C-alpha cells in the first residue's frame, strides 16, 4: 500500500511545474536548425560545435558556426573517411580536445539502433570536414549521454542508464532504480568512477582540470567531484535545484557552470505538440564556495524555444540548443 512510487515519481519529473519566464534582448532564432541541437561547444576562438538530428529526411549531422561573425551562420561539417557509416550518424553529446600541436578533436556520442559508441574526428578547420579517426566501444559504454575528453581518445562518460534494450531502460527509469553510472575511458584503461546516478547526463570539467562536474537529471542536482591525477574522481560536494538539469558547459574564463534545463519533467518526456516543454538556463558561480551563486538567465514557457538541454556563452552572446528542434542564439 505504497503511495511512494507516485510521490516519488511526481517529484523527479517536478510534474505540475510551471516556468517563471526570464526574458533577454535580441534573442533570434537560428537560422538551419529545426531537427535539435542537443549538445554544443564552443573553441576559444570562438568557433561553436553543435550535434543535430538527434534520434530516441533529415539525418544526425554536426554542424559549425563562427560566433565571431555579426548575423553567425550555421553550416553542415562533411564527415570524410572510411570507417565510420555516416547513414546510422546519430549524433548526441559531443566535446573537443585541443592538443599541444593545436589539433582539435571532436569526440561525438553516437547511437547507431540502440547501442551506444563514441565517435573521434579530427577537425580539419580550412576544409570544414571532420576526419573520422576511431570509434570506440565498449561493455562499460552501454547508454551513453555525454562525454568530457581529456585526451584525443581519453574522455569521462555519463551512462544514463544501465540497461541498453529500450523496453528495459524505460522501465529501468520509471521504477527509480538510480543504476546509471560515469565511466572514465582510455586506450589502455576502462573503469567506472562513479555510479548510483538516476540518469546521469550533462558532464564537464573546469578549466585547470582539477574538478569534474556531473549533472543527475531525475535527482535535479550536480555533483562535483575532485579528479585524481591518476583519474580517480572523489565527490566533493553535491548541488539540488528545482529543475531537470541537463548539459553542463564551462566558461573558460571564469569557470561558471551554464547549465541547460527542463522545468517540467512530464513535457520533456512524453511529448505532445499541444504541450510542448519549455526552457531554462542557469549560471553558476562559485561552485567550491559554501554558497554558490545560482542564477536563471534565461527562461521561457516554449512558445519560442521548446526543450533547451544546454547553453554556452561567448563574448556577451548566448547560444541555447534544445533536443529536438531549434537554437536561440541571444544577448546576455
Ligand atoms: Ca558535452
Ligand atoms: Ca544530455
Amino acid at each position: 500500500l505504497f503511495d511512494r512510487q507516485k510521490s516519488s515519481f511526481q517529484t523527479r519529473f517536478n510534474v505540475h511545474r510551471e516556468v517563471t519566464p526570464v526574458e533577454l534582448p535580441n534573442c533570434n532564432l537560428v537560422k538551419g536548425i529545426d531537427n535539435g541541437s542537443e549538445d554544443l561547444e564552443i573553441l576559444p576562438n570562438g568557433l561553436a560545435f553543435i550535434s543535430s538530428g538527434l534520434k530516441y529526411d533529415k539525418s544526425g549531422k554536426i554542424l559549425l558556426m563562427d560566433l565571431n561573425e555579426k548575423e553567425p551562420a550555421v553550416s553542415e561539417l562533411e564527415i570524410i573517411g572510411n570507417t565510420l557509416d555516416i547513414s546510422s550518424f546519430n549524433p548526441h553529446g559531443i566535446s573537443t580536445f585541443i592538443d599541444d600541436d593545436n589539433t582539435v578533436y571532436l569526440l561525438v556520442v553516437n547511437h547507431p539502433g540502440s547501442s551506444s559508441t563514441v565517435e573521434v574526428f579530427k577537425f580539419q578547420e580550412e576544409e570544414k570536414s571532420l576526419l573520422h579517426l576511431k570509434t570506440i566501444r565498449h561493455k562499460l559504454l552501454p547508454s551513453v549521454n555525454d562525454i568530457v575528453a581529456v585526451g584525443p581518445e581519453h574522455f569521462y562518460a555519463t551512462n544514463d542508464h544501465y540497461f541498453i534494450d529500450p523496453y528495459l531502460k524505460s522501465w529501468e527509469m520509471h521504477l527509480g532504480l538510480a543504476w546509471s553510472f560515469v565511466t572514465y575511458y582510455s586506450p589502455n584503461d576502462v573503469r567506472v568512477v562513479a555510479e548510483g546516478f538516476d540518469f546521469a547526463n550533462g558532464i564537464n570539467i573546469s578549466p585547470d582540470g582539477k574538478y569534474v562536474y556531473i549533472a543527475e537529471l531525475l535527482a535535479h542536482k550536480i555533483h562535483v567531484y575532485e579528479k585524481h591525477a591518476n583519474w580517480t574522481l572523489t565527490p566533493l560536494r553535491v548541488l539540488s535545484f528545482d529543475t531537470l538539469v541537463d548539459n553542463i558547459s564551462v566558461d573558460p574564463v571564469t569557470g561558471d557552470l551554464w547549465v541547460g534545463c527542463h522545468p517540467n519533467g512530464m513535457r520533456i518526456f512524453f511529448y505532445d505538440a499541444e504541450n510542448p516543454p519549455g526552457s531554462e538556463v542557469l549560471r553558476i558561480q562559485d561552485i567550491l564556495s559554501e554558497e554558490p551563486k545560482v542564477t536563471v538567465v534565461y527562461a521561457e514557457n516554449g512558445t519560442v524555444l521548446q526543450g533547451s538541454t544546454v547553453a554556452a556563452v561567448y563574448k556577451g552572446k548566448l547560444l541555447i540548443g534544445t533536443v529536438f528542434h531549434k537554437a536561440l542564439y541571444c544577448d546576455l
